[PDB]
């Protein structure tokens, strides 16, 4: 009932708010370091070496808490024109958003936090009509879709279409790597070719272990026949099994049960725009619902994993070293002189506890940070 894509959108906040106060930390500690090696009246307490090392570090945290901002779930579909995936990707947004081609180039869909939908295409920030103006090796048009009107879209998802895996070559995946989900859209009143399946041979070559789904669209043109129906299913989900599980080696037998999908996409578009019955529209529109509810599942997870996991790691690492700085100011300071002398190394002493003792509080809430969004920790 709760979007599963709430725990990637809450992850997000949590690990850029872990990270904000990480570069605060570092840089407060930075400053420290610095003044204790450039103070003339001290012997080494803390040493160029130090110092650089947190410069190092400030500098690193700065861009990831960037790039973090930037971060978002990625599902790419593939299918030969005309298994529908524009209709899927239209169904699983509530409308029309991808009228109605078609054109050679990628088709991604975004949030816009406004209003009004609007295209841009690369090279340029002018936010070209509605689609009305909507149509030399790779072409990308980004579409993008009020926020408000789509959950999906408001909780950091983007939608990806391909031209038609049927109509020229495969350079293509440097638009596709970001992608946490790739989709086979295929025609259910034919079968899974294998220039369906080239394409995803060469997406499984550089990525380990990549979520895919199979969504045999168009399950209506099989309607109105009860003993037909389960004959047809179970040899289309033969082909779809042995594709996953022993061409593509990318999923077991019983996970692949969760990943291929009998659908009619038209039907549950049309159902879903109607919000201001052909035989078995009910248990069709169900078994969408359930494949997105497993999808939801599925691409939350894995993008916070492929997303967020190294970067937390990376700021354990960066934390330990800085405690190991502290440290080693605090026992410097620690080694005869005068008493005014005496109360400035007490000074750095217990600044440097201080933010050992942040250092700290820092790695625990990293830890309480794997620990809620980051099975098996
Ligand atoms: N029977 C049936 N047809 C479908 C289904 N999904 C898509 N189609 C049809 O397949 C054709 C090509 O699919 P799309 O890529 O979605 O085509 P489109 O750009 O949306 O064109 P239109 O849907 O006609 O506006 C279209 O004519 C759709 O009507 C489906 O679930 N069942």
């Amino acid at each position: 009932p709760v979007s599963p894509l709430k725990h990637f959108v809450l992850a997000k906040k949590a690990i850029t708010a872990i990270f904000d106060q990480l570069l605060e930390f570092v840089t407060e500690g930075s400053h420290f370091v610095e003044a204790t090696y450039k103070n003339p009246e001290l012997d080494r307490i803390a040493t160029e070496d130090d110092l650089v090392e947190m410069q190092g570090y400030k500098d690193k945290l700065s861009i990831i808490g960037e790039v973090l901002s930037r971060r978002h779930m990625k599902v790419a579909f593939f299918g030969r024109t005309s298994s529908g995936a524009s209709s899927v990707i239209n169904a699983m947004l509530w409308d029309k958003v991808l009228p109605s081609g078609i054109t050679n180039c990628f088709l991604s869909v975004e949030g816009t936090d406004g209003d009004k939908a609007y295209l841009m295409t690369e090279g340029s920030d002018e936010k070209k009509s509605v689609k009305t103006v909507n149509q030399k090796a790779g072409c990308l048009v980004r579409v993008f879709w009020p926020k408000a009107k789509c959950a999906l879209l408001r909780d950091d998802l983007v939608l990806v279409d391909s031209p038609g895996t049927d109509v020229l070559d495969s350079w293509i995946d440097k638009f596709c790597l970001d992608a946490d989900v790739f989709v086979l859209v295929a025609n259910s009143e034919s079968t899974l070719m294998n220039t369906e399946k080239h394409f995803f041979h060469k997406v499984n070559e550089r990525l380990s272990k990549p979520n895919i789904f199979i969504l045999n669209n168009r399950w209506d043109a099989s309607a109105s026949e009860p003993e037909y129906m389960e004959d047809v299913r179970r040899q289309h989900m033969e082909r779809c099994l042995h594709f996953l599980v022993e061409e593509l080696k990318v999923v077991n037998a019983l996970e692949a049960q969760n990943r291929i999908f009998f659908v009619s996409a038209k039907e549950v578009l049309s159902a879903r725009k109607q919000k201001a019955l052909a035989e078995g529209f009910h248990a069709r529109l169900q078994e969408f619902q359930n494949f997105e509810q497993i999808f939801e599942e599925c691409i939350s997870q894995s993008a916070v994993k492929t997303k967020f996991e190294q970067h937390t790691i990376r700021a354990k690492q960066i934390l330990a070293t800085v405690k190991n700085i502290m440290d080693s100011v605090n026992l410097a300071a620690e080694d005869a002189r005068l008493p005014k002398e005496i109360d400035q190394l007490e000074k750095i002493q217990n600044n440097s506890k201080l933010l050992r003792n942040k250092a700290v509080q820092l790695e625990n809430e990293l830890e309480n940070f794997t620990k809620q969004f980051l099975p098996s920790s």
